[PDB]
């Protein structure tokens, strides 16, 4: 109805992402005691190349992870703009990147406490690909659920307020939720707080834990998104 955020992903064949709307990210974060595949030699980086997120002149963000010489190449963008309790948040997705060492991703994040992980996937060949309510930074307090992804066009939407927080798959009208956490499941549960807003995230990455060993994969891998909407 009355839209607070949303990109619909118009504009020509190879252009930008709205650099206005989104913060694109110029290098993958640096990790204190990396693990094997979070190595700065080993990990997968992100960077602002038209390589690696475009639109694709039909209404589609393309997030693309690729391979240039030894090292891979992803992308990630985080939206400018915050929303707090009380919305719903939807994106229209295809994955087209479920290969070793890929690991997508539609989140809301904050730099405070707390993460709703929509949808991710992991190209590791370990964990499964779920939903997650984190209530903690350090990772140590969760309720999760596993989804499986496959390679076709969904809308992923989650509703979240002081009270809980819900999700769906392919959303219809009087659809049950797949997975609903309440805010009496975790106690240091964040989402009520004031003036509590998170920003919107849609990245793909290589390696890392969650991805680990690119080898083998099949790339450029590429996450589709043709739209982002909130209210
Ligand atoms: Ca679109």
């Amino acid at each position: 109805v009355n839209y607070v955020f949303a990109d619909e992903f118009d504009g020509p064949a190879g252009s930008s992402p709205n650099t206005s709307k989104w913060t694109i990210a110029k290098a993958r974060e640096t990790i204190k005691d990396p693990t094997y595949w979070e190595q700065p030699g080993r990990i997968g980086q992100y960077r602002d190349d038209r390589k690696n997120a475009f639109l694709d002149g039909k209404g589609n963000l393309v997030i693309r992870a690729t391979k240039e010489g030894d090292t891979y190449y992803g992308a990630k963008l985080a939206s400018v703009w915050e929303g707090g309790a009380g919305h719903t948040w939807e994106a229209r997705i295809k994955f087209n990147c479920l290969t070793a060492g890929a690991w997508p991703a539609f989140w809301l994040g904050t730099l405070g406490e707390g993460e709703l992980d929509i949808v991710e996937w992991y190209g590791n060949g370990k964990w499964p690909s779920a939903t997650t309510v984190h209530a903690k930074s350090n990772g140590g307090e969760w309720e999760t659920h596993n989804i499986a992804v496959d390679t076709a066009w969904h809308t992923w939407r989650t509703q979240w307020d002081a009270n809980g927080a819900r999700f769906w798959q392919d959303y219809t009208e009087g659809a049950k939720p797949y997975f609903e956490v309440s805010a009496s499941q975790l106690p240091d549960w964040p989402f009520n707080q004031p003036g509590y807003t998170m920003f919107v995230v849609l990245n793909l990455a290589v390696a890392g834990s969650g991805g680990e060993d690119p080898s083998g994969g099949t790339y450029p891998a590429d996450m589709l998104v043709d739209y982002v909407r909130v209210w």
